[PDB]
């Protein structure tokens, strides 16, 4: 099936992969932010949101991510192939589940529907010709 | 942190791990089955229920685990070390996602509650010893 994980949070993927990749805080700070403003939501008995259900998949998907890196590394692959295997990971793998942590964190934070007007604001931006362009990108607020 | 999957929907990972590796179906089982049942709900524009927002997460993720596999495959790794590899995640991590997939659906198609209790009824089983243990393992229906 051709599933876009943004669909039922009323944003699309192409929306976000139109924000510069350096837009995205890293992982360590997300992970941060997550922990300090949701730890006992997301370790929680109860859904909370669809935003918490999506932040646990992605960091459970995210572990298995690392113990696999972790596995190959300690048990069958080299240094240097293991840093390029790594050095990929974190430039795609790593790029969406940072995407993925800033939109729900965001969400929770600052609202769903502010999170969806923002990023459909920077559509239209990104994709105005330069001429008619405004100087200046939509903003949104950003996490601690 | 430390998250439980399937704590927020009322079992555990430890219950899962009780139940044998060929209990659950074969993945290109599951996703068929998924994408026949459901695949205009979850390909949708609403979240319809935590099962299916848990359902698209698990296929979003193992897609980017075929991608990995298929770049490292073509570009890094030789035919032996990578089928090497292909055995660690398919006994890993694709096993995990046939957990993901076996138990949402289940809980879709059979009821949450009930899921549930076969959880909790075959870990009582698989954990009462044999003397006084019943033949015949919990089913679910």
């Amino acid at each position: 099936m051709d599933i876009d994980p943004y669909k039922e949070f009323g944003s699309s993927y192409q929306l976000l992969n139109f924000l510069p990749l350096d837009f995205f805080p890293d992982l360590n700070a997300l992970v941060d932010t997550a922990t300090a403003l949701y730890e006992e939501e997301l370790t929680g008995r109860e859904h909370c949101s669809p935003h918490h259900t999506a932040i646990r998949q992605a960091l459970v998907c995210w572990d298995e991510l690392t113990k696999l890196i972790a596995w190959m590394s300690s048990n069958i692959t080299s240094e240097q192939v293991r840093t390029i295997i790594v050095n990929h990971v974190n430039d795609t793998w790593g790029l969406k589940v940072r995407q993925s942590l800033w939109f729900h964190l965001s969400c929770l934070t600052f609202g769903q529907h502010t999170v969806q007007e923002f990023l459909v604001s920077f559509g239209v931006w990104i994709r105005t010709p330069a001429p008619a362009r405004p100087p200046n990108a939509p903003i949104l607020s950003t996490l601690p």
